[PDB]
């Protein structure tokens, strides 16, 4: 799994919403 190299932040935390 790549995570975006540690740059993006998981699509900066879902833009501040996703329920996981």
């Amino acid at each position: 799994v790549i995570k975006h190299n540690r740059f993006l932040s998981e699509y900066q935390s879902n833009f501040l919403g996703g329920g996981y």
